[PDB]
């Protein structure tokens, strides 16, 4: 309360609901690295770009902890809801869901921003467009031009194309 | 549609015209930096001045079209207008110009910056700032101190004056 | 007209023209590199190739204007007209449009220097040959090249063939 | 004769007049520099102007002397008539005078070159474009840019002009 200044308690819950968000989607993408890291999986190139978006989730959790402190707010921790998913099947079946996973947490921004401006609270809403919101544009792009390229692949010939992808791209 | 979120029609449509606006004004300056390398003409340091600005209304022309398809969006292009004049008169014609010119730029950029707002686009607003706003602010700044100075040279003895001014500022 | 020498107005209005083609050409080739930019075409390697030639039309425009003035005449610009197409189909149609495209620019060239060898005008002669010619050529060979490399591995696995002559040749 | 192939005796002697012209160039230039020496006229930026084109001027014959030897020709002297005048007047005066000996340089060359097409001697003409037909073109454009600026100047006031132009752009 000493600091804490235009920094209402609605934002202050919503950043704690954000924080579980992005600490899920890190655990999730924990789960997609290690599964094609499987011997009868095996396709390193996918296995390090799910385990980097692990520690970028991880990063971006943090990010928002060290603002709750700073705004004066108090962080509060929930329990963490394993991933949906044990097996993650092929190439495009796993950046299916990557993309999926990222557009809902990029809605949660946006909802957060709304907000954010419906309280009058400029700071959160620069925030989260300097370190949020482009980032994730870039990032959902990124992830559609990979479907793009993996779905003309493996139309072609599956195990050939899922190969290819993984030595040629990642 | 794949990555498309939160993306507009009425910005996709308004983002497409701009681009249109920036590619004609670098069209505009490319006409008036040749002018000043004519013979009869002969003023180097507004010719490179204008050519610098050809450039610089080109990049932004291409960013808006990066961003375009970074959200999901359409380029949809048409024809380019020949600059107004054939002509340009004298230094202090041609900076008068230019200033009208900019100025109409940033009135699209505000206006489309509006209805972004309206269209709750956070994306597309801190875009427009961190890559536009703040450059033509700081361009129409420049310009109008220009004419400031070409202005109380020109007032004394024309020809000189506009020699001076090339020399010394330019 | 103080420096104007063995210059006729048939090439000036040529020169103008010319400017104009290219100009065309660059805008066209800005179209097809953004095209392949796009989510849902995402090739990487062709927009890279398309872009940089978007560029080097848009030099060989500004080094036309340089001569025309060297020679005193005077620059005139018309309306660029959009670019012929808004979908560029996949590589090898986009391909078979840039040799087309490229082949209409050499043969401009060619009326323009017989236009030179009819008025007697051995600068514009040497010009042509020296900054344009050459480079046209060695470009229509190239594209030949990437048109027959593209055929080849199309008529195998469409999908298969465009990805593997992204990521091996572009 | 041991040597000669495909050089014509008109060729020849056209070029051992060029060897002329440009030796009495040379000789205009050197008489136009020192005079811009001179205590009571004193404006080194002219000055170094005019003996900078003596030496190129040199130069050029010196070329052309080579050239007649490599084709199996033979130099043949003749006298060098004084320049044209003892005094030169202004810069202006001085710009005038060297613009007119520059076009009358280019005819030369270009008659020679139209000489050396009626005779299909393409060996002469590529040495004419390659080394002396782009270098005056691009030199009188210069002159020209010169002429209007002094215009420009001294048309505002003579003394003070003329101090400002060879001070700021000599």
């Amino acid at each position: 309360s000493q600091i804490r200044q235009n920094y209402s308690t609605e934002v202050e819950a919503a950043v704690n609901r954000l924080v579980n968000l992005y600490l899920r989607a890190s655990y999730t993408y924990l789960s997609l690295g290690f599964y094609f890291d499987r011997d009868d999986v095996a396709l390193e190139g996918v296995c390090h770009f799910f385990r980097e978006l692990a520690e970028e989730k991880r990063e971006g959790a943090e990010r928002l902890l060290k603002m709750q402190n700073q705004r004066g707010g108090r962080a509060l921790f929930q329990d963490l809801q394993k991933p949906s998913q044990d097996e993650w099947g092929t190439t495009p079946d796993a950046m299916k869901a990557a993309i999926v996973l990222e557009k809902s947490l990029n809605q949660a921004l946006l909802d957060l921003h709304a907000l954010g401006s419906a309280q009058a609270d400029p700071h959160l809403c620069d925030f989260l467009e300097s370190h949020f919101l482009d980032e994730e544009v870039k990032l959902i792009k990124k992830m559609g031009d990979h479907l793009t390229n993996i779905q003309r692949l493996v139309g072609s010939q599956a195990g050939l194309g899922e190969y290819l992808f993984e030595r040629l791209t990642l």
